[PDB]
């Protein structure tokens, strides 16, 4: 299926590569690049999984972009020093800072949305919802048995006055 | 199907983003005379599509010699600000002498197909892999044929496996202006 391939590519080509190094990158940021009065970046990659596949290019009102982690580079598929970058976000609640975390949308959901938009893909909006859920289930089952493993990332799936900050804060507060 | 999603993934999240800016990046590189004294970088992105899905991480080691990187291109995508896209320049040797210079890379989704055939949890046989790899290439060509970003700035190089010369494979396409 469509979602089966997207989920395995998200793991094979991304999570498997950046999860084993995420802990070292976050500890580097907290010790050197963090401003004096800014909070420790929580561990773990928080992955946003909107089932409607609505992915804005700019995630950054209670979610404010702070900074980027140090880059991770590697050679892949003949591209020398392919760069992997992640963004740190501040989470506001009642005007007060409630958390800071590495946060991003699952990029394959943008592919599912584009396929529903383009007639040549032959892919309906109903197909999109079924495949989005199937993507999330496959990714969870992959991570459950993955050595790089689910303990470096949290999947935040949700369907849609929904508040995205409160959704992430609920996961960030255990 | 598996290949259907990977092809659209390759177009939506990569080719449609870098192909419209590729010509201007190569031109800027060729405008520096110390770069050009090596040899000029040909236009177009040359995409290697081995049907067996054997994709090494280092193509230079695998008559194909890494030269330099093309200046990076950045953009904001899915909440990752200033995501970095990079491409590499290779010179192709023939009888010990440089015969061509081009931007060259494997299609990264073929490594997903390979890894799926390797992992039992994917439920994906080697027969499945060959079928989907051919479906991937056809679906990618049909997308590029109708893509406004267009296939006039990229070349697909599909092949399988006697001595096989990848450098000669690319050189045959590179010499077809
Ligand atoms: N050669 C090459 N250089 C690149 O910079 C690049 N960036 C993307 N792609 C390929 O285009 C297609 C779609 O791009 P994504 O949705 O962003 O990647 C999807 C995306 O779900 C995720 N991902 C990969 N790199 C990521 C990154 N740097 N940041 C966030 N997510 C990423 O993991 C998938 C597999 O990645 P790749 O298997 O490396 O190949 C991709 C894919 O085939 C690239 N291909």
């Amino acid at each position: 299926s469509v979602a089966h391939g997207l989920a395995w590519s998200y793991y094979i080509g991304y999570l498997r590569l950046i999860l084993p190094e995420l802990q070292a990158r976050i500890r580097t940021y907290n010790q050197h690049y963090n401003n004096l009065l800014r909070g420790a970046v929580s561990q773990r990659l928080y992955i946003l999984l909107p089932l409607d596949c609505g992915v804005p290019d700019n995630l950054s009102p209670n979610i404010r972009f702070l900074d980027k982690l140090p880059q991770q580079t590697g050679d892949h598929a003949g591209i020398k020093d392919r760069v992997y970058s992640n963004s740190i976000y501040e989470l506001l609640e009642n005007g007060q800072r409630a958390g800071t975390c590495v946060l991003e949308y699952a990029t394959p959901l943008q592919t599912l949305f584009a396929m529903s938009q383009y007639s040549q893909a032959g892919f309906s909006r109903e197909d999109r919802l079924e495949q989005a859920k199937l993507f999330c289930r496959t990714l969870e089952d992959i991570l459950a048995d993955a050595p790089e493993s689910q303990n470096n990332c949290r999947l935040i799936a949700y369907q849609e006055s929904f508040s995205l900050s409160q959704e992430v804060l609920r996961h960030l507060r255990q």
